[PDB]
């Protein structure tokens, strides 16, 4: 409808694939070359569905920072015959505040889903399903079962996938440049 669901499509449409685990469907980032991102609570294995396909997993790390917390992102990297467009120039280099985010979907359950959740908040510290997660993004919107993975942007970043709600906020893992430096 406007220069933010611009973007947010624009990502949507070449960055994404659909990701199913044993714990469910996910929106899937892919961010440069085989690399895509989930979250961790998607329990990756050994093997992964890609737009219904099977895929041998070349590599899986669950992230954390240095004070050893769950930050909520594993690293996928997929034995796929094929490169995402390399978008980390669109990654935040540090922490932040952001106004006017879209929250995009895309899962046989919700296809073409894309959310304007207004203001985010630089959260911090969340007890994420009993689990102590830092670098937490929030937003005022009632998220909802089957948003996770859902990826969060401005025009011009991607800043974060989805990683869970409370029912009326809804929270999402920052994404940073440096995680994906070779
Ligand atoms: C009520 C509650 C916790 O129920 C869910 O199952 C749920 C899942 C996601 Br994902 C979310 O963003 C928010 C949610 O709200």
């Amino acid at each position: 409808m406007g220069p933010g669901f611009d973007f947010a499509q624009a990502i949507m449409k070449k960055n994404t694939v659909i990701a199913r685990t044993e714990k469910g469907e996910f929106t899937m980032l892919g961010v440069y070359d085989r690399v895509a991102v989930i979250p961790t609570h998607a329990s990756v294995g050994e093997i992964i569905y890609i737009n219904d396909v099977e895929t041998r997993v070349l590599d899986a790390c669950a992230l954390r920072d240095l004070t050893d917390t769950n930050l909520e992102i594993t690293i996928v990297k997929l034995d796929r015959n094929q490169k995402f467009r390399d978008i980390r120039h669109f990654l935040p280099r540090c922490e932040d505040d952001y106004n006017d985010a879209v929250l995009s979907v895309h899962t046989s359950k919700f296809p073409n889903m894309y959310i304007p959740v207004g203001q985010v908040t630089n959260y911090g510290f969340l007890n994420l399903g009993g689990t102590p997660t830092h670098r937490i993004l929030m937003y005022n919107f009632p998220t909802r079962a089957g948003q996770c993975g859902g990826v969060v942007t401005t025009t011009g970043k991607v800043i974060g996938i989805h990683v869970g709600g409370n029912g009326a906020q809804g929270f999402a893992a920052m994404l940073l440049h440096s995680y994906f430096t070779d």
